């Protein structure tokens, strides 16, 4: 019902999975209507990049906040942690280009959220609520928007792979009766075998390590301790969308639907949906 923000400054280190930078972030209350702002505080003057789909720039590997010629690569694990703990207002700092990776998924920022304590604000928490259904494709990749009286993601992956053969690619999570923190922010990111050495190739993922994400080869999941959820990967794409969906700058009143969307599709979702005026409002949970 009102904004929340953090109760106090908190700090956490880690290593950018793409740049292998090591990384320190503190997380910082922020005013009423602040939003979550990026900061790098590596530079002088300090560089604020809020979390909203226009600062979005073009990145094939992640979502990527830009302004100017600053970027902030890899924001979409916190933001689905701060959008999964309801936090309307925090800074971000952050001592370089990219947010630390943690353990691969949301469960060390939800941690770190939750050890700072939240704030009640005095203002009204406003929801984007989605009046209409709005549908971005490109070939055989799909993500969508449609009313829905709470707030749900679903999501479907389809690899040709052995490892997801009878495994579960399928999942829908409904915010009312199912937990962030339980059945979401633990899923880690993946890879498979290829697409890493593809991009250590081009000299990324240079961070990245069986400790903060799934290998996949052409046979298994290389990480010997398995996995967290049977159903991991797609509760990763989960994860990620939630994070994307945060891009909108407020929680959400409806129902996303990804099928092999990607931050690339997610993006052009928020934007198409953003220039949609009338597919969506901004209210409070009274209204
Ligand atoms: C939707 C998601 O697929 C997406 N994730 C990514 O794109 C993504 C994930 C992980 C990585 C990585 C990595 C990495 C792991 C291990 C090794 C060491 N070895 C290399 C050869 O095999 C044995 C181990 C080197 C690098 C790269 C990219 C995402 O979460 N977007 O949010
Ligand atoms: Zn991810």
């Amino acid at each position: 019902i009102k904004q929340r923000t953090l109760k106090n400054i908190i700090r956490a280190t880690g290593v950018g999975l793409h740049s292998g930078e090591k990384v320190y972030l503190t997380l910082k209350p922020a005013p009423v209507d602040t939003g979550i702002v990026f900061c790098r505080t590596d530079l002088d003057p300090v560089v604020e990049i809020p979390a909203r789909a226009e600062n979005v720039g073009e990145t094939t590997m992640s979502t990527t906040l830009v302004k100017g010629d600053v970027k902030v690569d890899t924001v979409e694990h916190l933001l689905s942690a701060m959008a999964g703990l309801g936090i309307d207002n925090a800074y971000v700092e952050l001592s370089a280009s990219e947010v630390p990776i943690m353990d691969g998924s949301a469960g060390p920022f939800v941690f770190l959220i939750q050890s700072a304590g939240l704030q009640e604000q005095e203002a009204a928490k406003k929801f984007i609520r989605i009046k209409r259904e709005v549908s971005v494709e490109e070939g055989d990749k799909r993500a969508v928007f449609v009313p829905f009286d709470g707030f749900k993601v679903s999501f479907e992956i389809d690899f040709d792979h052995p490892v997801f053969r009878g495994r579960t690619q399928q999942a829908s999570v409904d915010f009312s009766s199912t937990s962030f923190v339980k059945e979401v922010s633990r899923a880690r990111t993946f890879g498979f075998m290829r697409d890493i050495e593809y991009l250590r190739s081009q000299n990324l993922a240079l961070g990245g390590s069986v400790e903060n994400a799934i290998v996949v080869d052409e046979n298994r999941v290389l990480n010997e301790d398995g996995l967290r959820y049977e159903d991991e990967f797609v509760k990763h794409k989960i994860l990620d969308a939630i994070g994307d969906l945060y891009l909108l700058g407020n929680s959400l009143i409806g129902e996303f639907r990804g099928f092999k969307s990607g931050h690339a599709l997610n993006n052009q979702l928020l934007r198409t949906l953003i220039a949609d005026k009338d597919a969506w409002e901004v209210v409070t949970f009274e209204d």
